[PDB]
């Protein structure tokens, strides 16, 4: 189709399985394995991406060019690593992904959204694809293309470190939120083919439907353990989203680190290539998690070459390695030379990654565009955040008893307010993790609005805020306050680092909501994951709203409490009594909750 050095998979008027199939035939061995090849910006030089004819390049959490970086900065630094793999014979270009979970939370100055509990709480699944769409454009801004979104979890224990990145412990909620794949990819056209992947072009991302499969059923919520439930369960509750993540052509699909009945899932053939792959019809490319492969054996990466065999023969595509690239390429091209692993599953995993990039529009336009990097954190999209936010509070309490006036809405004129508590003006813990760093931090790590400075923009000229952290009882006493808000809760975490058997919040909390509720009447905004012990909380307490890890955007809380909205989340989670009560699920014998799955309560806007 036209001039003498013409070659079809470069001709953009061609169909996607054409050009697939095109460059494929030209592939090399080694090119073809470095297109299953992913790796961690840390360890990617030009050489290194050339050399290794490298397919992928990740940030993991935390992993940023510098602290503080630009859109710009990013921009700069995933186009350098475009150019070497441009460079390359063939020139595929590589695919760049991130943990963009709550906003394109890993970099300054991005909008962080409300974490996936809140917005579970919204019950608003279009508010869900706007946020899809809202962090596209964010990522974009960046120069990536691909974002590790949406886990689909249904955390059944809140006990699990990752409970806040699931949407529900109900199934039904979690597949309705799948509504953010469209949000991040584009809605697919009508005559659409479940199973295909999608992505509309060069302001939208892949996505990637995360963890496969179970990864919310673990024994005791233990991250990365064994989820021990009949197929019949496995599923009726953890299954079900994956097959609206089809409907909506999902571009690809994470392994989970857990086990099912003990086998590994990132070894499981039966569920990833007879499930996934056959019954499914996913034709999309199929990625570990991080190091995912070496844990397939205890101690993990004790036989590495055991783990590529395993993972490969079960149908993985992409491997996130993420570091030692030289020794994963090596395995996997002496099991070829070998015979131990077949041509045609190497020919699979690379037509899927092809068949990804090429439908993305990767080829045509590899690099960022630098008109986008205006696009982080746009006003537009902190006022979705906002909304979110709000829509995500769950009204616990409104008076301690049914005679006591409501407390909330709060009057925004009043002489002197007292605003206090741990997480009152602490950005980094009103975002939780996987916010700038790994597992989150402390402090203004980022662009946002503390709840304090929310009422300090909310009331009137006129009404003195005093912020105190951890007053005591007889600086509360003497005041003058007409009210106080206090905000406290759990520290950020991420992964293992968040599992928790006693789910009671870090001291100063409860003390200082006992302090501040003994002198003044109170609202107490719970900043948390996951319900966590709440009784002596609420005994303290006249007003208690559940928050959830509400993000960048605190006038979202302030919304609410000062009654511009009513409150209308709801919970999307049973809260325990006890957490001896654990796991305790609706349907259950011992079904007894302090709220139940779908409580809240309500105000009217003022
Ligand atoms: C579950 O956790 C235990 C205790 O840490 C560990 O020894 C075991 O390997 C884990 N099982 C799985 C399937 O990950
Ligand atoms: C609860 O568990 C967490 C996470 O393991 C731990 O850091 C905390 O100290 C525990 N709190 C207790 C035992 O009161
Ligand atoms: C809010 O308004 C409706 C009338 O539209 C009323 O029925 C309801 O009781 C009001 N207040 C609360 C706290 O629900």
């Amino acid at each position: 189709h036209h001039a003498a050095d013409y070659v079809l998979y470069k001709d953009a008027t061609k169909p996607v399985e054409d050009r697939v199939a095109d460059l494929l035939g030209r592939m090399t061995l080694a090119e073809k394995i470095g297109q299953m090849t992913q790796i961690e910006r840390l360890v990617a030089t030009p050489d290194v991406l050339r050399d290794n004819f490298i397919g992928s390049l990740l940030s993991g959490g935390g992993s940023v060019p510098r602290k503080g970086a630009t859109a710009k900065e990013w921009q700069d630094m995933v186009d350098g690593f475009q150019k070497a793999c441009m460079s390359t014979r063939l020139g595929i270009p590589m695919i760049y992904g991130i943990d963009a979970v709550h906003g394109q939370n890993n970099v300054y100055g991005a909008t962080i959204f409300p974490h996936n509990v809140g917005l579970g709480a919204t019950r608003d699944p279009y508010l869900v694809k706007r946020i899809g769409e809202a962090t596209a454009l964010e990522v974009r801004a960046t120069g990536i293309q691909y974002a590790f979104a949406p886990c689909i979890a249904v955390c059944r224990d809140p006990r699990w470190g990752r409970c806040y990145e699931s949407y529900s412990e109900d199934r039904r909620i979690v597949q309705s939120m799948t509504e953010l794949i469209p949000g991040l990819q584009g809605d697919v056209p009508k005559d659409f083919t479940s199973g295909m992947p999608f992505v509309a072009g060069k302001n939208k991302v892949a996505a990637c439907a995360k963890h496969f499969v179970g990864d919310g059923g673990t024994v005791d919520g233990i991250n990365e353990n064994n989820t021990i439930i009949n197929r019949e369960g496995l599923m009726n509750i953890h299954m079900p989203a994956y097959k609206n993540a089809m409907d909506k052509g999902v571009s690809t699909v994470m392994i989970s680190y857990s086990s099912w009945n003990g086998v590994k899932m990132h070894a499981n053939q039966d569920l990833v290539t007879g499930y996934l792959k056959d019954t499914l019809k996913f034709k999309g490319f199929v990625i570990s998690d991080w190091e995912g492969i070496d844990r397939i054996t205890t101690p993990a990466g004790s036989d590495y070459s055991y783990s590529v065999k395993a993972s490969i023969l079960a149908g993985l595509d992409m491997i996130m390695v993420p570091n030692k690239y030289q020794q994963f390429i090596s395995i996997l091209t002496g099991h070829v030379n070998g015979g131990v692993i077949p041509m045609s599953r190497i020919d699979d995993a690379v037509t899927r990654i092809l068949r990804v990039k090429f439908t993305m529009g990767l080829f045509e336009n590899p690099y960022a565009d630098p008109a986008m990097a205006e696009q982080l954190g746009k006003q537009e999209h902190r006022d979705l955040a906002r909304e979110a936010a709000r829509k995500s509070l769950v009204l616990l309490k409104n008076g301690k008893t049914s005679t006591d006036a409501p407390l909330l809405p709060l009057p925004k004129k009043a002489p002197k307010i007292l605003v206090a508590g741990s997480h009152a003006d602490n950005l980094g813990y009103q975002c939780g993790g996987w916010t700038i760093e790994w597992q989150g931090d402390t402090g203004r790590t980022t662009v946002g609005t503390t709840i304090l400075e929310a009422v300090k923009a909310a009331v009137d000229p006129s009404t003195v805020v005093v912020f105190a952290e951890n007053p005591d009882a007889e600086f509360v006493k003497s005041g003058g306050f007409s009210y106080a808000i206090v905000a406290v809760g759990e520290h950020p975490y991420t992964e293992t680092k968040g599992d928790n058997l006693n789910l009671t919040i870090p001291e100063p909390g409860l003390s200082t909501v006992q302090a501040v509720c003994g002198g003044v009447r109170c609202a107490t905004v719970l900043i948390s994951g996951r319900p966590v012990v709440v009784q002596p909380l609420l005994a303290a307490s006249d007003a208690l709203v559940a928050a959830w890890l509400p993000g960048s955007e605190g006038q979202g809380v302030t919304d609410a409490l000062f009654g511009d909205f009513g409150f209308t989340g709801r919970l999307p989670r049973t809260w325990f009594k006890s957490v001896d009560q654990l796991p305790m699920n609706v349907g259950d014998a011992h079904y007894d909750p302090l709220f139940r799955l779908g409580y809240g309560l309500t105000t009217n806007a003022t």
